[PDB]
C-alpha cells in the first residue's frame, strides 16, 4: 500500500480548520516537512516530527572552549594600552639623557638652587661635596686650553657687604704646600701678575698673613734674573713699594716700610747681606752698621766723642781747640 | 486512509517490549516524536526518523572564526598587565626627577665619594672634570647675594699630616693674572683682609714667591690714601712687620727684614725714593747714602779721614791738637 | 494496520530510480532516515522529513555572546608586548642608577665639555652655576682626610699663552676675608709653604697688592715665635729676601728692597720700631735717625758743622788748626 498523507502547502497548513488524529501524519508539500497530530491542535502547534534541540544533536561543536566577549574583554581590561606606555625603546630614549650616578657627561650647565635643611656645618654640607678620603685623585679639574674665553675657570663672588663668610676657605694639613700658584715663562709674556689683590677696605689689610717659621722667613722672596746677563735686570726688586694717592687727591703722608717688635726682640730687625755676608744692619736697639763707606748730603746730629774711633762734634773740637788756645798763653 | 501509529508515552515506549517492524513508524504522543522500527531492536534504541547531526544543519553559525579560551589565553600572555608596567605618565613622572646631561638645575645636593680607576693623572681625573677648551664661558660660577652664610663658597680642606697634595694648584697661561681677589670699598668695612694667610708650621715660610721680574718687583705693593686728606692716613704703611712670641712666651729673637744676594748682586740692596727720586739707599756693597741731615742719638765709631769731607774722629781731632801744642815749642 | 514504507540502504536509495509519490514516504534502512516523495524528484534530492535549520533549534547556544578571532585580535592589538615593554622593576632598577635634581651620591666621574649658547657673561654661566643666595651652606666643599693622594683638591690650568681669563677670580663683598688658608701646626711639618707663587714671567711681577689702609699695612706680616724659648728663632724673619741668578748665569743686578712714592708722600719712608717706640727711620726726605750708637766700618763723606752737635769734618777741623797755628804767631 503506497500511502499518501493529508497535505497542502504549509501557509495553507497554516490556517487550516484541520485538526489531525493523535499519531496521524500530514505533510508540508512546499518544504517536505511533516507533523503528527495530537487529535487536538491546530497544525501549526503541532511540532515536528522529530527533535530540533540543540542539546540532542550529534557533531556537537565544542561551544564551551570558546571565549566569550565578557571574558575577553576583562582580561584584555588587565593589560596596558600600546601607548598608554613607553617601548622598550622610549624608555632607553629617554634613560640616556639622564646623567649617572656612576658617571657621565654634562654636555649643558648645571645650576644650583639650594632649599638648605641645616646648610649643613663643617664639611658634610655645601651644594657640591666631595669627599676624596678614599680615592687618589683630584677634586675639582677645571681648565681650559682655548685661545680666548670670556670668563674664568672658576669665580667667586659675594654681593652683600655683609656677608659674612669667605669665598674661598682653606683649611689645609699635609706635607706640600696648602695653595699653589705657578706661572710659566711664558712665549708671549703679560703685564698681569700671578696672583693680584686688590682692596678698596682702608680698615683692613689688602693681605696680612701670619707665620711661626723657626729658621725661614714669614714671607719668603726670591728674585731670579731671567736672563743670564748679569747687567740684564738693572730694575728689578725682590720688593717694590709705592706710597701714592686718591685719584684726585691732596697727597698721602702713609708710610713706606713699618716694622715692629710689638712684644719685644733681641733679632736684628733689618738686617741686610749680600753673598751671606751682612753689609748693613739695623741692632734691635736702633744702631746701625754699614761694612762700606757711606755719605750723608747734609750734617750728622750727634752725641760728643768718648772713645778713639768715635766721630768728633763741632763742639769736641771747638772745645779742644778752645783749650789750646788759652792753655797755650804761656805768654802771659 | 487515515493512518495512525502505534503509540503511547514516550516512558512508556522506553520499557515496551515492543519489537517495531522495520520500517513501521511509531510515536511518542507526549512529544510527538517518532521512529521507524528496524524489526529488531526495543523502541529507545531506535533513532529518529531525521537527522540531529550538526553537520547537515542549514544556517550552520560560524563557530569557525571564533576565539578559543586557550588561544585568547597565549595571544593575552604575551601582552603586559596594567600594574607590572608605567603609564607613560608616570614615565616622566619620574624622569622629570633625574638631571640630564644637557643641563638642569640641582635642588638638592650632590656629594661625590669615588671609586677612583687610576684616580687619572694631570688633567682627565678629578670627580668633575671641566674642560672649557672650546667654550667662551666660565668653569665654576659660586656666588651669593645673601647677607649671611653659615659657611662659604668653596672650602678645601685636607684632615692629614702626610697628606701630599695641594688644596689648590694653580698652573697658568695667560695674558691676565693668574689669580685674582679683589675687594671693593665696603659701605661698612671690616677687619679683615682680602688674602689671609696663617701658618703654624715652623718648618716652612707662610707665603714662598718667587719671580724673574726683568723691570718689577717680584712682590709689588701700592697703598692708595682711602681719602682726599694728604694727611688722612699718617699710619698706614705699604708694609706693616710685627715681631711677637707666643701666647705664654719668653721672648723672640727672630729679625725683622731680612735681605740677601745668596749668589751676589750689584743692585742697590735697600733703595728708598720719594718723588721717583732716591733720598737713601744701601750699596751692594753695604754703603748708605742720605739726601737729608741725619741724626744718632749716640756715637758713630768709624774709620780715621782721609779725604776733607771726611767726619773726623776722636783720634784724628786729637792728634791734629798733639801735634799742634808740641810742634807750637819753638817755647824750646 | 501495520504499515511499512519502501525501504532500502540510503547508497541503495542514493542511485534508485524511484521516484515517491507526493507525500509518500520512503525509508533509509541503514540510518532510521525518512523523507516524503514530491511526485516528481530522486530519492536523494528530497530532504528530510524534519528541519534541520539551525535558527528553529530549541536550546540554541549563545552564539551571539562568543568573542571573534578578528574581534579578539584588534583588541589585543592596541595592547602592549610583554618585551616592548619594560616592568615597573626594570623601569626602577634603570631608574635609580641616574642622579636626582633634588639630590644624590656621585660614585662616578662627572666631565663637562660645553657647547656654549652665548657662554653668558657675569654670574649666570659656567658649566657650574651655584647660587646660594637664598641658602645658608657651602658653595663647593671639597675635602680628603686620605693620606695620600695623586692630586689636588682642586686645580685650575689653562694650557695656551694668549688665554686671557683668570684661573681664580675673587669678586668679594663681606665682613670677614676674601680667601682664608690657614696651616695647622703639624705634628710632621713640611718644608713647604701655606700659599706658594712662582713666575716665570720676566714682564709681571709674581704678586702685585694694592690697598688703600687708613690706619693699617696694605700688607701685613706678623712672625710667632713658634716655641717658648725666647732665643729659640734667632733666625726667622718677618720677610726674607733673595736675590739670585738664572740657574747658568753671569750674576744679577737686581735691587733687594725698592721703595717709592711716586705720588710723593710726608710719610716715613722707613720706620723701624721695637716694643712699640722708634729706634732708627728714614724721614720722607731721606734723612735718618738712630736711638743708639752706631758704626760704619769705613769713612763718612759729610757736610760741613754748622751747629755744635754736628760731626766734624776733615776739613772743618784742619782749617780750624791752621787758624790757630797762624793766629797763634804773635811769634811775629
Ligand atoms: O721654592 C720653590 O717652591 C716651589 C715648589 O718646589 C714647592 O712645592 C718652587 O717651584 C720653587 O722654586
Ligand atoms: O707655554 C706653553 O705650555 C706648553 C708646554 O710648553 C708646557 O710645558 C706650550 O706648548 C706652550 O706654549
Ligand atoms: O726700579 C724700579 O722702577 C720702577 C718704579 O719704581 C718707577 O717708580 C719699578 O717698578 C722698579 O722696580
Ligand atoms: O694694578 C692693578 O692690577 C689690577 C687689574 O688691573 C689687573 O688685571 C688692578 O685692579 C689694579 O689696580
Ligand atoms: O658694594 C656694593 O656692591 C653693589 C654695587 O655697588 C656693585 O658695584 C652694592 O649695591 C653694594 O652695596
Ligand atoms: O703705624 C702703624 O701702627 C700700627 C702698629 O704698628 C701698632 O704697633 C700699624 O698697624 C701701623 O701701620
Ligand atoms: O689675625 C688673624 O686673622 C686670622 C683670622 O682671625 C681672621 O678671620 C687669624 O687666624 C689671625 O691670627
Ligand atoms: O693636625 C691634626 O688635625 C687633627 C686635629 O688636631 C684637628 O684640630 C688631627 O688629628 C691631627 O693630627
Ligand atoms: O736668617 C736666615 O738665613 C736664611 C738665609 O738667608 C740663608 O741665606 C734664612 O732663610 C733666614 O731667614
Amino acid at each position: 500500500l503506497r500511502v499518501q498523507f493529508k497535505r497542502m502547502k504549509a501557509a495553507e497548513w497554516a490556517r487550516s480548520d484541520v485538526i489531525l488524529l493523535e499519531s496521524e501524519i500530514g505533510f508540508e508539500t512546499d518544504t517536505g516537512f511533516a507533523r503528527a497530530g495530537d487529535g487536538h491542535n491546530r497544525f501549526s502547534d503541532l511540532g515536528y516530527i522529530s527533535p530540533l534541540d540543540y542539546n540532542l544533536l550529534t557533531n556537537k561543536p565544542n561551544i564551551d572552549g570558546l571565549a566569550t566577549k565578557v571574558e575577553t574583554a576583562q582580561k584584555l581590561q588587565q593589560k596596558a594600552d600600546k601607548e598608554t606606555v613607553y617601548t622598550k625603546a622610549e624608555s632607553k630614549q629617554e634613560l640616556d639623557k639622564k646623567l649617572n650616578l656612576k658617571g657621565g657627561v654634562m654636555t649643558g650647565q648645571l645650576k644650583f638652587k639650594p632649599a638648605a635643611t641645616v646648610a649643613y656645618s663643617s664639611s658634610t654640607g655645601g651644594a657640591v661635596n666631595i669627599d676624596l678620603s678614599s680615592t687618589r685623585g683630584a677634586g675639582v679639574v677645571v681648565y681650559s686650553d682655548n685661545d680666548t674665553s670670556d670668563g674664568p675657570l672658576m669665580s667667586l663672588r659675594t654681593g652683600k657687604e655683609t656677608f659674612n663668610q669667605s669665598a674661598l676657605f682653606v683649611d689645609y694639613k699635609g706635607t706640600t704646600n696648602a695653595v699653589n700658584i705657578a706661572m710659566r715663562q711664558p712665549t708671549t709674556p703679560n703685564f698681569s701678575s700671578a696672583l693680584n689683590i686688590t682692596s678698596g677696605n682702608e680698615n683692613g689689610s689688602a693681605m696680612q698673613l701670619r707665620g711661626s717659621e723657626k729658621a725661614l722667613g714669614t714671607l719668603k722672596i726670591t728674585h731670579e734674573n731671567p736672563s743670564i746677563g748679569a747687567d740684564y735686570d738693572k730694575n728689578a726688586a725682590a720688593l717694590s713699594i709705592d706710597i701714592v694717592k686718591k685719584t684726585n687727591g691732596a697727597g698721602t703722608a702713609a708710610q713706606g716700610i713699618y716694622i715692629n717688635s710689638t712684644s719685644g726682640t733681641t733679632g736684628k730687625l733689618l738686617r741686610i747681606r749680600n753673598l751671606s755676608d751682612d753689609k748693613f744692619y739695623v741692632k734691635s736697639d736702633g744702631g746701625f752698621y754699614a761694612k762700606e763707606t757711606s755719605q750723608i748730603d747734609g750734617n750728622l746730629k750727634l752725641k760728643d766723642p768718648t772713645a778713639n774711633d768715635h766721630a768728633a762734634t763741632k763742639a769736641y773740637v771747638d772745645k779742644a781747640i778752645s783749650e789750646l788756645k788759652k792753655l797755650i798763653l804761656k805768654k802771659h
